[PDB]
DNA sequence: CGCGTACGTGCGTTTAAGCGGTGCTAGAGCTGTCTACGACCAATTGAGCGGCCTCGGCACCGGGATTCTCCAGGGCGGCCGCGTATAGGGTCGAT
């Protein structure tokens, strides 16, 4: 259930890619062990009807 | 200390208090007679007071009912505040 689409320069995850936070997450250890490029997500989400 | 008003003060208008002069008689005050009522004395009698006793109306109280007295706590709104997020600026790397 970890699926990543890879073709040319396009990379998009079809399953899981969003961290639920680093506080108390063993994935932070994983990110320090495996070359993970983590990017913060701004919670601003406008809505269009 | 501050606000609001009610009473002091002045003036023009208006009422009756005061003066006093005069006349009338009602009622106070004086007087003269006659007596009904009160003081005063004596003898008799019971109404009123000290004493003595018994007894219950109320002082005393422990329990129970009540009638106030005070407050205390929970809820609800406001104000401040710690944490997280988000935008902005600055810095570093790449073209």
């Amino acid at each position: 259930r970890v699926a990543t689409f890879r073709k040319g320069n396009y990379v998009a995850d079809l399953g899981a890619m969003v961290v639920t936070g680093l506080g108390g997450n063993p994935m932070a250890v994983v990110s320090k062990q495996v070359n993970m490029e983590l990017a913060k997500i701004k919670q601003k989400c406008p809505l269009y009807e």
